[PDB]
């Protein structure tokens, strides 16, 4: 299951797009220069969206309380986070950027 994300030339290096889901919390795909990648949208440290954070590199830190997380891995990145992200597949067809709607 693939969901159309947006063009590739839509999304400038270092910013974040939200992407709603059917029957499941919404994810965030994050550019990091030319590479993307995607996670669930909600940080595992409280009821926080990680695209209303600040994506330092390929760590998007919460908007809460210092907490981070490594966008590729989905692993805590600073404290008090301690339950890892859902990471998603992204893929970029013909400039065009999917990704999965199911874990991996
Ligand atoms: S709600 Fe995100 S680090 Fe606490
Ligand atoms: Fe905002
Ligand atoms: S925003």
């Amino acid at each position: 299951i693939w969901l159309k994300v947006c063009a590739a030339s839509d999304m400038q290096p270092g910013t974040i797009r939200r992407v709603n889901r059917v029957g499941a919390a919404p994810l965030a795909v994050y550019r990091v220069g030319d590479q993307f990648y995607a996670t669930e949208d909600t940080c595992t440290h409280g009821i926080a969206s990680l695209s209303e954070g600040t994506l330092d590199g390929d760590v998007i830190e919460c908007p809460f309380h210092g907490g981070a997380f490594n966008v590729c891995t989905g692993m805590p990145a600073s404290s008090p986070c301690t339950v890892p992200l859902g990471v998603f597949e992204v893929e970029v067809k013909e400039g065009e950027v999917y990704v999965a709607g199911e874990k991996k």
